[PDB]
């Protein structure tokens, strides 16, 4: 009973949690085995982030010049390294509470726990998803950067997303754990553009699905659709195009609920049409695309880690 | 730059659960110290809920009748104690994760963190308020009796809840960790009633704030109000009486942002009479009453732990 916005439980990130200092900046970085990842910015100043050469600005860096902490545990750096846009501090260390991890590359629409930190501390836990131009809709202030955004499947790790910067617009952008930013953005202090951004229609038809489980009925109709009808609907409202996968992935919500997929594709485009007449949804007036039908799965099924 | 609904970090939480078993019953412990507390209907069977005698239940059982697994490290039951509503088991291993910890009786209105939990092992953590009447708006399945709530101020851990059941109106109540109910409540199988909710006025106000921080800014006007004219709508509308301890509470805001308390309190006035006309504020097309001042404060802010 009951449908929140629910993290991850953060304690395996944690733990991984470090504050990485070059000269005069500090910021968050992540120490998996014996090596420490963190935005490459570190080694920038505030002058050099108009058109950084990341490059000639690594050369003049030393393995002396990184500090790194994890609490008041000194790492000493053996070596370093520049991938995409992270840098790599090998240590000579392995982080003892290393869990179970891999690095992952999320898909648009993919929701994710981001652990926003400041100087290496653990600040706060939650969810966000990626959003179809490849920003995330996050909650960073400065000294953030370093911050990363994972999924836990039992006891192992999916590292999706570092935070590097936000944009002019006041929304966040980032890499993958092997430096490469989601979306067309570039780690330099210059005008970029976010595309525009779509409304996420299979997060949309899970979360109503969530809501039917829940007891929240009112918007269930007599009427249908297909897919060519309901996507002239989306196209109108900035909605993502409806898809036969995604069609597909919605299959185990339909058969726990009993409801079509095309009949919730009818109430939905009621719903985009007539608005919600002051009525609520799973406690929102607006209709919600950041819980993904595996989200929605979990948590009305109540898998743990 | 955002704002979002944000947990506490769960990790120092994560390291105390403990799955309990009584028979036929498992449900979810907390263990700090040698101490392991749980809702105490761990000792019922479905029968014994519609009326159970909890001193005589308890009388039927022994230390070995208890099992109690911290991942699969087995704990040895050396002692047990009813409290109120919750069951103390005295193990003969301290839990050497315990945190700094205390146990705090928090006041409608206030939110923290949960951590649900199933069999023991933690699912998700998301933030939630008490509700001037005493229940919770959660998100709990079967097997999350003992889940509990708490937050986290630099390194102490203040668990303040305990769930222990949902209403048939589909809400939570629960205990603080001494297994006094907030509430009317009690562990039993029978009618219910929650009092009439309403709507936490002072944390309407705080995410009011956190709006125009942000840039959200549209609702303010060139109106004023006073204290007494204030509370005429908030009584309309189901609000709680604004307090001018409520107003010293928002102090620090109206300090940073320049907007006297009875200036917002004159475009909450404005919002309620008028509505949002389509309009949203930090993502929401309802006012939200979930962030406390010190919660708006503390993400406003940066504040680690
Ligand atoms: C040295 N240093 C730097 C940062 C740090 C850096 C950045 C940051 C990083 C890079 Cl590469 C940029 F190109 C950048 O230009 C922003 C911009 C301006 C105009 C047009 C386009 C763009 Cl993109 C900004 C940042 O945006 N933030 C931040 C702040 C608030 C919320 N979220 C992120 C923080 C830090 O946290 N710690 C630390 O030590
Ligand atoms: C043995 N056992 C029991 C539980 C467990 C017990 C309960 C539960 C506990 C007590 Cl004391 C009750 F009086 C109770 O009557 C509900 C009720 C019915 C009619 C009128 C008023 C009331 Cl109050 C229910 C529960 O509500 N839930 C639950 C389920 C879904 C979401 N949230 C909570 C779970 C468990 O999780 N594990 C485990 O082993």
């Amino acid at each position: 009973s009951g449908f929140r916005k629910m993290a991850f439980p953060s304690g395996k990130v944690e733990g991984c949690m470090v504050q990485v200092t070059c000269g005069t900046t500090t910021l968050n970085g992540l120490w998996l085995d014996d090596v420490v990842y963190c935005p490459r910015h570190v080694i920038c100043t505030s002058e050099d982030m108009f058109n950084p050469n990341y490059e000639d600005l690594l050369i003049r860096k030393s393995n002396h010049n990184f500090l790194v902490q994890a609490g008041n545990v000194q790492l000493r750096v053996i070596g370093h390294s520049m991938q995409n846009c992270v840098l790599k501090l090998k240590v000579d260390t392995a982080n003892p509470k290393t869990p179970k991890y891999k690095f992952v590359r999320i898909q648009p629409g993919q929701t994710f726990s981001v652990l926003a930190c400041y100087n290496g501390s653990p600040s706060g836990v939650y969810q966000c998803a990626m959003r179809p131009n490849f920003t995330i809709k996050g909650s960073f202030l400065n000294g953030s950067c370093g911050s990363v955004g994972f999924n836990i499947d039992y006891d192992c790790v999916s590292f999706c997303y570092m935070h590097h910067m936000v944009l002019p617009t006041g929304v966040h952008a980032g890499t993958d754990l092997e430096g490469n930013f989601y979306g067309p953005f570039v780690d330099r202090q210059t005008a970029q553009a976010a595309g525009t951004d779509t409304t996420i229609t299979v997060n949309v038809l899970a979360w109503l699905y969530a809501a039917v489980i829940n007891g929240d009925r009112w918007f269930l109709n007599r009427f249908t659709t297909t897919l060519n009808d309901f996507n002239l609907v989306a196209m109108k409202y900035n909605y993502e195009p409806l898809t036969q996968d995604h069609v597909d992935i919605l299959g185990p919500l339909s058969a726990q609920t009993g409801i079509a997929v095309l009949d919730m594709c009818a109430s939905l485009k009621e719903l985009l049409q007539n608005g919600m007449n002051g009525r609520t949804i799973l406690g929102s007036a607006l209709l919600e695309d950041e819980f993904t039908p595996f989200d929605v799965v979990r948590q009305c099924s109540g898998v743990t880690f």
